[PDB]
């Protein structure tokens, strides 16, 4: 449900996440990061899928962030691939790819993989 | 290099990927999947990072597909997160995560990760 | 260090991990997994990097469990990669990939990532 | 098939991998990179799963190189995960982790994901 998704994130690392999911299962924010070479927000862009889903699952979603603001330019670009879970205390889990862009010869070691999870606060 | 990101590309698996990169980084278009449960084409939205880049690096990109469209919902999302080379034979290398949503119980075995490259050919 | 890896070991998943750290980077030992189509246990064998680590950094190691003993054939096999970390709480932290056999058609959906924690019990 | 697992192979960087593998699904062997903080052959160990296979799958296999021998200690470890395909050419498709030691500030970006085909050529 757009609602649910819509509001303020956090994760484990300390990073902000602000969201509005459109009825057309468009996602638009900014992402804020505490670490890397990143200052400032990001704009994000994403999609989520309008389950009808009777079964207690999780959303499935994704968003992508190009880390290229006008104050800095990392030249790398991170998507999430997760699912979002509600209720109570309404959780993204999710697992995530950071390409920064390289020569030909060294690009066997341009993906990071990693995991996070986001624990909201305000609609 | 450039605008050269904007056009249709094809992968391995015979997949279609018709995007449009606007000048501040977006990236729209819409995606059409060879193999899975899927049909028809679905839209996609993503960002790639405009650069210097005095050493030939490729340009960071990623985006997502929500495998839902008017025909089906395979109640899925696929990121692919890699980067588009230029020159006379361009391509996007990408991995892809695709997370399915689970119960809890089998949230262990949501994600398939993979990897796919793209070529106007 | 061999000492601190040897133990037995359960991850969030509630699976057990009986392992022997040889003192040339070898690991062998027995996974029992509480999940998946896993039945008794399983030998496991894996490296891990003796380092001279003297930053509080984790020790780098990895073990594939292939799923097939006496009693069942899963067809498939699992790598880990980690980090172990020691301390009075020690952890070993990883992401995984579980590749089943398939048939070339049906490459693309072989492999699942994910990732576990595993918390020590005994040495 | 059958114990065409045995023998010297290469991938796309140029690396090589030679394994033995055992009647009860051991994998044992050498490995040297092409790329990467490594120098000459590092110990691998692994398992495959030897099994039934009525319609032609691949045989699932993993292994892992500790990068530390007596010339280098990268202070990092791969592991591969894949599958085994005969047939007049016989090849080994995996995507491998690569995780480094990090401290707790850096674990985040320990892990480097990718992939590599091994054929005996
Ligand atoms: N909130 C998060 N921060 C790190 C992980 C994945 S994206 C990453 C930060 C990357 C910043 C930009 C960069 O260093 O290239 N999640
Ligand atoms: N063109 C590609 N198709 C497959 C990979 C990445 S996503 C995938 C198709 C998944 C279809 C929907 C599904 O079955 O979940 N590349
Ligand atoms: N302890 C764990 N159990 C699951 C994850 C990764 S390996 C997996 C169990 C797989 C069992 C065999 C199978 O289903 O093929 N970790
Ligand atoms: N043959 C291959 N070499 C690279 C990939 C997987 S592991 C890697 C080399 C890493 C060398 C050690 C290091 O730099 O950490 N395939």
């Amino acid at each position: 449900a757009e609602a649910g998704i819509t509001g303020t994130w956090y994760n484990q690392l300390g990073s902000t996440f602000i969201v509005t999911a459109g009825a057309d299962g468009a996602l638009t924010g900014t992402y804020e990061s505490a670490v890397g070479n990143a200052e400032s927000r990001y704009v994000l862009t994403g999609r989520y899928d309008s389950a009808p889903a009777t079964d207690g699952s999780g959303t499935a979603l994704g968003w992508t962030v190009a880390w290229k603001n006008n104050y800095r330019n990392a030249h790398s670009a991170t998507t999430w691939s997760g699912q979002y879970v509600g209720g109570a205390e309404a959780r993204i889990n999710t697992q995530w790819l950071l390409t920064s862009g390289t020569t030909e010869a060294n690009a066997w070691k341009s993906t990071l993989v990693g995991h996070d999870t986001f624990t909201k606060v305000k609609p």
